[PDB]
């Protein structure tokens, strides 16, 4: 038996094959779970990509900054899953932050259009993922987002640790809001994955200075974490988030779960 | 298939049928798992308590101030559970201040000889139990201690909570030693749990003033919870000991997991 | 001698008699300071507010969301106070939330373009503000922003509590920035403080249910905090503030100082 | 005028020139405090040491382990500062953890005794300090302790991590107590500070490892910290102290103020 057996679960957030979003799709259905996802932009690429995943689950598109497909998501998903069947998990796997906000571009030369679309798509998004579908929802739900922890400042990350310290913030008012369906919301707080953007960065897209500070950023992470961590494997932080979204965390919620090997909780 | 199916894990800490402890050994064995447990001073009253567990657990004495019974209790679990086998959990469900460190006996009135004494027991033991234990379990194991947040001072609980911050601390020091071994240390911080000690003190056994705080301080908690909290059902903790038990956590470590109904994210 | 002779500091956020910064600006003024103020919109309206202040202070006009007036703030500050002169202190006590952000609207209900308007104002403007004055700054400087403690949800301060977290990280960043001036960087936390809007607030302006959970919020704060809390009394607030434009506390940025009677180090 | 002008200061923890609390007591008497000083078992060292201050201040004898000597505390505090005098400030420099808690010598390998001895004088003295002077401290009074940020497991502090995170968790409880007399309690977190024993662990005295590990430390603390950090000044940390001692933090109490140059708001 499956851990999300019979669990209704839409998932965001897949670019490519090494997207976080992508390991906690696989992972769902490895347990169980029946899933229907989001897709930003490039279709056709989200597509092929979700046809390698173990089983059939149907995309609708969504860009987290259109209002109409926010007004007609709930509809398209209900259509997906077919009349009087509710979701019983979300996965919100969205983060953008425009260059401007991030690597070696000086923090303070962020022109507030770039912050705010990065924290549009990073942050109030979150929000606007749970007013479309907490109506949709049943009890027992779970709403799970990704987070890097910001709660210390960091090289290069910049405007992005902002706009995840807003995530944080708005995930304990989006609780507030689930709470009244009897809804849960967490974040995972992942260490550093190798995604394809990841792998950019420390070959330096954003510039040599920020690729230097964020491969050193992940080799302490390693060192620090009391297992270890491995950038290279979304694995555990994929396991993480299922956990969330199955009944074993059912007293958990506003809350913060670290997948990150234990780097947060040792200095050295 | 159980959450902990073919896990062979320890757990200490029963005294009553409404200890936190006898709820973790009831859902880690309808999860599958292969129980040790240990009690202690008054192992008649704890062998007919844990006789009402689904299914039969060896039963070992265990006084974690007591030098011998640590020193001899790795030998003693793995004849329990067969030469050559391992555990894959331990769960620390101990705690203990005397009388005069707690309630309406003054902060400053606890002598230190009391004070030391429910350290040794809350917060020591900790690191006790996992000197003890590491060498007998297995890579991919989980350590699980029972924790009440004290990020705060809050009336009543006095020398507890000071008990509590130290045990956070060992708690991070142990995930330093148990990931040498593979081995993940965690604590669940649970939310107020009617236990006969619990509903002693409301009862006024600490003194009527702690009563009456400790009282509000548990109504307060279910109105801040967006989920809600009910002191009465300790199953949504005994499930969180069991999520962290699980390989459904396996990049946390060194950590907390609120299982307080999401009580400790909110002001009001 | 006072705390802040011969230091030239800038204060922002003027609006009424009632404004943090008007009692930030008296009390530094006290402590021999010599200012320079900024105004947003009703320059005549604090032109006439600011004489009442115990010595002369230029008043400048300053929008944070103006281009314009950042572009211009440090050449018209030095026009101010001397060529050859540089700032020894700024303090940043802007922050506003559109109404469809707080209070009984329901959290899901804010615009982006409101929220994203709130931020602006409230938590990047914080960077605006050092990116301005920080070629401007002599070493050993310092930067003060007004915080209101965001870790936890609490009702109706909604999108202005997720500002501040904003603000938070933000703030960790500046003190990055600031440092290669030998410039700080840091907030106050403060309590409530009945200012005009907080009246009004409290009055019903927001709604009945967001002005009741707001008194609500003020009484607790009280309670809990061990030397009590006067929502009426700026003074301390403004106090703290001068500490940390003075000399005193030298090793302390990218952080947050609590003036808020202890309250958020107490749980009841 | 003096920061501290008229104010009557305890001041514990002097044991050599390059103590936190010699520097302390210096900015003290440099400031106009009025000083009485406590002492542990060396008294001809320390008064001959304190001899060197600016101004004259008596020594009385302080076993924080020694229930005699804080039951007659008070008495000779009053008696060295004139009767109808009493107490404006509280300085808790002292702590201790035995060889066995600390460096090389592995976690798990440190009895209870000696970490029992390490907690009493560490924590536990803080509240013991607080009980015995609070009688005699003026309203608007101030007691501050020194801590060492243990929110992070770090190598070779070990068990003196833990004996810090039990003297924040007592520091709250003192300031509840603290408060019914008007009295503030408040520690400051200092960076690394290149005191006696510092030098002679960086030099190996607790095993090479250690040693290592604790330079290491000191670097990296020193290169996160943006305004950086120099472990041979004790200064900012004993102008920080001041700062608490003062009337310019009036509504700080049970918390922590951090002298570290920012390194903990800081990742990398
Ligand atoms: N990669 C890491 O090291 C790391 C660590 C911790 C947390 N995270 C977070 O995990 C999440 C997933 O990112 P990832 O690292 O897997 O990278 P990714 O690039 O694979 O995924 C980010 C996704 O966001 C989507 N997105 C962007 N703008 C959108 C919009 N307007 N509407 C809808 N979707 C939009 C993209 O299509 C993409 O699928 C993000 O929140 C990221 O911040 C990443
Ligand atoms: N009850 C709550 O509200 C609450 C909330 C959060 C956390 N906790 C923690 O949960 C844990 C379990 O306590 P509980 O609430 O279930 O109460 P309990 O009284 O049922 O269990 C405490 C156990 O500690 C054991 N113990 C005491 N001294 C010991 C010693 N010297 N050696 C070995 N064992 C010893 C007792 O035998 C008992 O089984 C404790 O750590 C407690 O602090 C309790
Ligand atoms: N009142 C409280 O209870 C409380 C508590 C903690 C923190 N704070 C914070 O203290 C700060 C000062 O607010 P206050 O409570 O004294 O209220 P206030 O209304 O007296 O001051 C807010 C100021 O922000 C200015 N402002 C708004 N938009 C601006 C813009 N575009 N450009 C420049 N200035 C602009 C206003 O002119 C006003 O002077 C804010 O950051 C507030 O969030 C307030
Ligand atoms: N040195 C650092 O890097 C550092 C950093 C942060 C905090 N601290 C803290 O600062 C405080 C002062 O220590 P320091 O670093 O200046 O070293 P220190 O050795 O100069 O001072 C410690 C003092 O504690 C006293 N003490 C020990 N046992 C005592 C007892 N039984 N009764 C009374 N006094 C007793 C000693 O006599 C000594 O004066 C301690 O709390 C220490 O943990 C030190």
């Amino acid at each position: 038996t499956g851990l999300l057996d019979g669990k209704r679960i839409l998932v965001s957030g897949i670019i490519t094959d090494s997207s976080i979003a992508f390991h906690i799709a696989r992972v769902a259905q490895e347990q169980g779970a029946q899933l229907v996802l989001t897709g930003f932009d490039r279709l056709r690429l989200i597509q092929r990509i979700t046809d390698r995943l173990p089983a059939k689950a149907p995309l609708l598109e969504l860009d987290v900054q259109n209002e109409e497909h926010l007004a007609s998501l709930a509809g398209r998903v209900t259509e997906a899953i077919g009349a009087g069947n509710k979701l019983d998990g979300v996965v919100h796997s969205i983060g953008f932050m425009p260059q401007t906000g991030m690597g070696i571009n000086p923090f303070f030369d962020a022109p507030y259009a770039d912050v705010s679309k990065g924290i549009h798509i990073s942050a109030y998004s979150y929000a606007s993922m749970a007013k479309a579908l907490l109506p949709i929802m049943n009890p027992g739900g779970s709403i799970v987002g990704m987070d890097f922890d910001p709660s210390r400042a960091m090289p290069a990350y910049n405007w992005m640790t902002v706009a995840k310290s807003a995530l944080e913030s708005v995930n304990r008012f989006v609780a507030r809001e689930a709470g009244k369906y009897g809804v849960r919301s967490n974040l995972v707080a992942a260490g550093p994955i190798r995604t394809l953007a990841m792998s950019a960065i420390v070959g330096g897209a954003l510039g040599e200075e920020a690729g230097a500070q964020i491969q050193l950023l992940e080799e302490g992470w390693d060192q620090r974490a009391p297992i270890g961590w491995n950038m290279k494997d979304a694995t555990p932080v994929a396991k993480t988030v299922c956990a969330l979204l199955s009944d074993w965390l059912p007293a958990t919620t506003g809350d913060i779960i670290y997948a990150d090997g234990g780097a947060h909780t040792q200095l050295l």
